[PDB]
């Protein structure tokens, strides 16, 4: 299921909430920067969201598994 934007933000939430990961262990696993999640998941992040949400997506899919 493509799940929208919206949803792979909602996921990363209850993660670092829980302590099951952090910001820099998404960002090392993702290959992103550390700032580029958290304005991604704050809905503040200005550049291409949709490529940020495509990784972010496989790093979910392998968490999840």
């Amino acid at each position: 299921g493509p799940m929208n934007i919206s949803d792979i933000r909602a996921g990363l939430r209850t993660l670092v909430e829980n302590e099951e990961t952090t910001f820099k262990q998404i960002a090392l696993e993702s290959g992103l920067s550390t700032g580029t999640i958290s304005s991604f998941i704050n809905d503040k992040y200005n550049g291409d969201n949709e490529r940020v949400s495509q990784t972010l997506q496989r790093w979910l899919e392998k968490y999840h598994a």
